[PDB]
């Protein structure tokens, strides 16, 4: 029965989106193929398992650089990773098997149940 | 257009503050009175016009320890900290004006809009 700000957690959202638009406190590289990909261990960590387990570790805790898998494709992390800082995702016809696999790799169960339902929805 | 995650934003920072209860990848400590309380700046930053323009300083965004004037309430200072990684403010008749002081100092505006209204309502 405390007070409830409705807002308050989304303004969050979009402000740590901000300080990652200006490279503010960022203290990790996501290096997937040839693209950079700079964000912040923390958020990364609260919505991929992947980087949950990573992270976790003590002994990998301090990297700042991680090498995806060079099957990753790089145009649906970047798809993934703005989701993490705004709750939107980006499903289109033509970006949805790219999206889903770098989901499944990601470890983002939820986006992955979704990716199945925008999957069903167009066969 | 893009779907939207109704139950994301709430879900990060519950996460958020799960990593703060395992002490993981905090950052700094804030120093009230006495008491060390740890976080994540970035939280702090989107949180807080204070702690914003504190760690936006190159003098300063990179120090461990911050220390706010001793004329701060610790109880007061740890019920907005929680409130920012829960979005749930323990607004109490026993703590309201203590709440209001400490969000004014660290420049959080909506949270002392709603001590003023508590106020007034009484
Ligand atoms: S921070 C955090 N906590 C969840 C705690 C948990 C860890 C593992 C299993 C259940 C809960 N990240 C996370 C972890 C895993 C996936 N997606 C995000
Ligand atoms: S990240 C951030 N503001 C995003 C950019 C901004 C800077 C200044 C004013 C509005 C927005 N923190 C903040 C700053 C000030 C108060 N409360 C939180």
């Amino acid at each position: 029965s405390q007070i409830q700000f409705t807002r308050h957690a989304s303004d969050v959202l979009l402000n740590l989106n901000r300080l990652r638009s200006r490279d503010i406190l960022t203290d990790v590289v996501i290096v997937v193929s040839r693209e950079q990909f700079r964000a912040h261990k923390t958020v990364l960590m609260a919505c991929s398992g992947l980087f949950y387990s990573i992270f976790t570790d003590q002994l990998k805790r301090n990297l700042s650089v991680i090498n995806l898998d060079p099957e990753i494709n790089p145009e649906g992390f970047n798809i993934l990773l703005d989701f993490m800082y705004t709750s939107r995702l980006n499903l289109r016809v033509g970006n949805i098997m790219a999206v889903m696999a770098t989901a499944m790799y990601l470890q983002m169960e939820h986006v992955v149940d979704t990716c199945r339902k925008f999957i069903k929805a167009s066969e």
